[PDB]
């Protein structure tokens, strides 16, 4: 057999059926004679590629296979990988490298010094030093980015290994089952569980890893059981509980002092799935108060390392909130009420409040709609307007890198099909990506896609505006037109100057067959 | 003085008065209180911001400075730098870091070990160890990005920087001069004058660092001293000698055994300003026949060690052209005769041969345009049809990564504003930086994208017919409206769908007073 | 040919002749059919493996070739190697690793990520693709070791790829000549000239580029011509002027303020071959006084990149000192007069003052002796009391790190066999490389060792004194019997207890005919 023949049997054996590419010269001998069971999803630049793979593997919770081109489609797609970083998607990243008699000249597309072209963004980064050990390799890449906690990985190939000859003895690669699927034991688990028992105010805090392992449910239990308010912890990629279930207590402020002063007088809280904390504004003061005891359930050792408080558990979190869920007492304490419908903002006949959108969103989307977030000056509206029942509803890019939603929502659309993806994004972030609109187009892969058309960089003048900072430059962006864009890209485009064309707009976009952008014009 | 304040004042005091960048909050610091006598350039992504500030530097022979946001940022410019790196680009890239009481933590927007992100793309890279540092290392990443072989340099400064007060000794780095223009001690340039007089059948090789140096004069008259043919070397990213001088021979094939026989009978080959050399295609031969000795003038170590044949003298192209073209002999060897006109391609009344296009570019063109190149499947017939007389008229992405002409054209054409840019990029390379065309609108930057659209990856389809690669998927890229596209960042579009269409598109470009894209329809 | 003959034929046409090691197996392909016209040195530990091919590599005033056992034997080095680097020492350091068949499943003996082992103290780092890459990766070594700024470099080689057949055309890498020979322009040396002219009273300052270089003699003239005082950079590496010529004024303080109250009045100062500076203590103050121009001549872009005063030439030593000394007007101003003879310090008939020691040393060494310091609280006194005429008359480890000098001073001895070299160590930095004494025995190489035995690491003592810091561990070494340890490696051991048993043994190692070494009472 073939390198190439049995790279694939490998991929195929271990539930890989899909490469999220943008092809060149030196992967075309691993694209040749591609398998007739085997997809390839195009994208026109190497962000969207990735973006697009990192949606599809965030909502479907398994690996997501990319392959780009040497150190410049490598680098491309940079910025896209620090969102998976933070984000634990499981990405399999290969790039195409020269045949091995060129890179010592370093011929043109020779990717030099291949495996630190990556770093730090990626769990294990490599170049194989031969042919016959290419699968043995990818099979180290498929587990790497599969145990937790999950991440990114970084293969270079060159383009001679795929005709040579496989070792024979790669057979044993096929269907090795690497299980990182480990929690507590008892022993400590039982202490655990005790001092959650014994809390007279217990809190409880959940990340996106409690959505990547879809252990929303045990946390609703856990939750009820335990009487406690539950809050998704600050910066959030992806949503771990119902928004709208009488506990949820929204989204943490992204501040020191206000999560100490939020979490002030629960003497337990604990902290599933979570870094602790991903802040992000400057607010200094307490980590806690006096009084507060925090306990967090990581599946990542480099979170637990670097908290700044509290007892840590490395597990894996689908495993543990299970295990809480069944074990913890039903406290006799009364269950929380939930918070109040949102205040509706007065609207006039003229441009949209985003709150606005967002109420309009929440009253026509389908129940299981699924929700992505690049309007960085929203997000709080955001999350208090949409009722979000189900797993896998929400994704906002993990590390502030922009540029993924876009791509990310037509991975997500792939992955769910019967799921309405909407992605409301900003006028300045739409830009980052904006090619991928095509492979939307191209595959009709009906997401839709709401543009907030505000003409700025409104987070950052916002932020500049608190500081008192006069003469920054470049934080305007006027002059887009994004139906145009859409157009250039084959994807249906409509316009929202006001609320009734928002609905109609909305109405439309709903019943399509394809992908849909709406631009909709925001309040500035 | 703050930091912000002895910063501005060192870049001024060397020569820096334009920040190219994309905003966020970790720069706000450095942003503020933009100093009047500075420009920035924005960009809407940031392979667009380096692809800008990339050409801006090529064409004024000066470092181009840039700030980007964090990783996400950084790392979306790193298949920008892969081009910089290749063309010795003065790059000096500043990236915005979290506060430093919030990196620990790893808040949102922390640049986690940030000076290994862009490695191996860059000469140095580096975050400094407190505020007071800051003038200082941007003192160091200047002159790192300006030394022979210039380079990019990557510098991450935290937030809370730039308001804290600087050293006072910080004013001894404003005046600095460091000066890298060397060239070959008298007694060994004498063997090497000798060398070159005494050969029988001398021929010459350029790359691009001799226009980056301006020493395409001198080696003109090196040329004609020395009666000697000229090439351009393989995979140039830029035009080194005048493309009708009578010894000019034209692009190298990228290839061993091709250039070996090219090569053959002639007893010295100088090369200058080239690595040894940018072979692309598999074409295994002997690197040098029998009979031919080659000397390479560099002003990179890194070219000189790698090169596989040949004496190498590592020192500046500009001092070492200069001295040559002025102690040769005038051998009395008749001239070279100039190569003949190329051929006219038969043209019907359909889609465009390329050929066509390059023609009437040439036609109708001014004699000091500056052409990009993008359009990968007819990069030899470029050559060969554009009458190039000036140094500084082409440019093409030095690592074969795209993305990098449609931004690079509009610096190069805010360095030479009375120069007519003309950028003739494919339908599938100008989606990679398709959001750089905002800029020209915004700035008025006039440059002219001609939009090469075949519907294909045409030279993947060309290498996969050459290698009778069968079922290779993603080489299409259907369905993409340029015109569209330029509506949408507010540029004046044109089609060209025939000759007479391409010679009125091209009559009105020529005349506007904004940037203007054609998209022709080119043979398939 | 194998890539093994390839090799071979690689280093002794490029003038290898020698291998410095510590064997293993990954390298037992490299080693067996060692060929009869090359030298195997063999030590016992690999940070005595390097420090005697870097004494062997600075005194030569070329490369030295090493060969090491994997990560675990690169790893030993690490710190030699940071010493080497500071120095600019070429060394081209080869490891073994395995074969590529058992690299993928890390077998025993792998060094994973090979190449970024030895970062950041390499100026190239890598291990080839393939078996037939290994000699252009060699020839890239040598030449990247060589090319000014020279430095060390790491290759990495796979057992396996000995045996397998070289690329005929590698036959183009035997007699590459490579020159970074250069000096700053006809235009620019002329300006620089005139300034050196018109100084009314210029200083020049000499680091260990211009000992490498063998440009000490140019520097003389030069310093006869401006009329100058010369002083050694701080933290000297080397010796670059003879220390009794009436110019010489003596190593400089490593501190800021006292650097700059040196050189106050003084209105030019040439700086040659060193960094600028490369201070140690804590001296805070101004970088230059007013009235101070510094000028920078550095065969090293960091250097130049870093220094934060003055203006900098980056070009060869050699090549400057020589056009410098020739170009200058000689100054009608006054020679400098000779210091004045350090004082005799009172010496009863107990322990000795260091300085005894080195007034004895200076008395009965031959004049063309050569000295290498690691006695460090008493090396201001060392440069005031040895006589030193000659050129490759000292060494002191460049980083400061100890295990240097011992194994040195056998390189050293080894490559100038007729100069009788003498090591003074302290105590202290005796142990670090201990067992390099047994080559000196094995190879009967007549280096004298000088042990300072104060008992104590004296000048960390010293130094915490200096803070008032109290209840500091670690300081004493007491309990070192080094006669014992000479004896157990074969190495002839002397005792000093007093000056009368001092001029004994040193009358006695003096005549010699092998390696001695003399442990000195010091006082402490
Ligand atoms: C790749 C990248 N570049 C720049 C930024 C900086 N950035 C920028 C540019 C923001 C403005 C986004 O504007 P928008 O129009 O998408 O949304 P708002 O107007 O609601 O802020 S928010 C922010 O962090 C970033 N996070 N990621
Ligand atoms: C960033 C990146 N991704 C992918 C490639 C691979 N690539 C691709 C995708 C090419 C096709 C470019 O198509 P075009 O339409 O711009 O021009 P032609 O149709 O004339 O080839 S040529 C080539 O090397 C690349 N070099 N750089
Ligand atoms: C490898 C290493 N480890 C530790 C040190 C720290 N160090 C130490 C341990 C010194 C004392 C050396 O003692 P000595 O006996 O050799 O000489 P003195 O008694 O004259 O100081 S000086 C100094 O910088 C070092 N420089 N290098
Ligand atoms: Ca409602
Ligand atoms: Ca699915
Ligand atoms: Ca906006
Ligand atoms: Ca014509
Ligand atoms: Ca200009
Ligand atoms: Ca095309
Ligand atoms: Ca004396
Ligand atoms: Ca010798
Ligand atoms: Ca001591
Ligand atoms: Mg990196
Ligand atoms: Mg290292």
């Amino acid at each position: 057999a073939s390198v190439h023949g049995t790279t694939y049997e490998l991929l195929r054996r271990q539930g890989i059926d899909t490469v999220f590419g943008n092809p060149g010269s030196n992967a075309l001998p691993f694209l040749k004679d591609f398998p007739e069971d085997f997809r390839y999803i195009l994208a026109l630049q190497e962000a969207c590629v990735v973006g697009i793979a990192d949606g599809y593997a965030q909502a479907s919770r398994k690996p997501a296979f990319i392959n780009l081109h040497s150190a410049a489609g490598t680098g491309n797609a940079m910025g896209a990988l620090s969102n998976a970083w933070n984000s634990h998607s499981p990405l399999i990243v290969t790039a195409g490298q020269q045949t091995r008699a060129m890179i010592g000249v370093e011929a043109l597309l020779t990717n030099v010094d291949a495996a630190n072209l990556p770093r730090p963004l990626v769990k294990w980064s490599y170049e194989p030093a031969s042919a016959a050990e290419v699968p043995h390799a990818m099979s180290r890449a498929i587990h790497m980015a599969s145990m937790a906690p999950q991440g990114p990985v970084y293969l270079s190939v060159p383009y001679d290994d795929w005709d040579k000859d496989a070792d024979p003895q790669s057979h044993h690669l096929f269907d090795r089952h690497v299980s990182s699927s480990v929690r507590l034991n008892d022993q400590d688990l039982d202490i655990l569980v005790k001092a959650l028992n014994s809390a007279s105010n217990p809190a409880i805090v959940l990340g996106p890893d409690v959505d990547a392992a879809n252990a929303n449910a045990d946390c609703v239990m856990l939750a009820e059981r335990l009487k406690a308010p539950v809050w998704v912890a600050p910066s959030a990629p992806r949503c771990p509980f119902p928004t709208r279930h009488p506990c949820f207590r929204g989204l943490m402020p992204a501040g020191i002092a206000a999560i100490s002063q939020l979490l002030e007088g629960h003497d337990v809280v604990l902290v599933i799935g979570a870094p602790v904390f991903r802040y992000h504004q400057y607010d200094p003061g307490q980590y806690l108060k006096p009084g507060t005891r925090l306990i967090s359930v990581t599946c990542d050792p480099l979170e637990a390392a670097r908290a700044p408080m509290g007892d840590a558990i490395v597990a894996d979190i689908g495993a543990m909130a299970s295990a809480l869920a069944n074990l913890v007492e039903e406290s006799s304490r009364q269950l929380p009420t939930a918070a109040p419908e949102p205040a509706k903002v007065d609207q006039d006949a003229g441009r949209l409040h985003p709150e606005t959108v967002f109420d309009t969103l929440n009253d026509m989307a389908p129940e299981n709609a699924i929700y992505l977030n690049e309007s960085t000056s929203t997000t709080a509206q955001m999350w208090q307007r949409l009722n979000m029942r189900n797993p896998g509803s929400y994704y906002f890019c993990a590390a502030g890198g922009l540029g993924f939603a876009l791509p990310a929502a037509i991975g997500v659309q792939l992955a769910e099909p019967e799921r309405q993806v909407i992605a409301v994004i900003g006028d300045g972030s739409a830009n980052y990506s904006i090619s991928a609109l095509w492979t939307a187009a191209q595959y009709n892969i009906p997401t839709i896609f709401v543009i907030m058309n505000n003409g700025t960089y409104g987070a950052l003048r916002w932020f500049a505006g608190v500081l008192e900072a006069e003469n920054v430059p470049g934080l305007d962006v006027p002059g887009i037109d994004f139906r145009a864009l859409a157009k250039g890209y084959g994807v249906q485009a409509l316009k929202a100057d006001n609320l009734e064309q928002l609905k109609g707009s909305l109405q439309e976009a709903l019943s399509a067959k394809g992908p849909v952008l709406i631009e909709v014009s925001t309040v500035s």
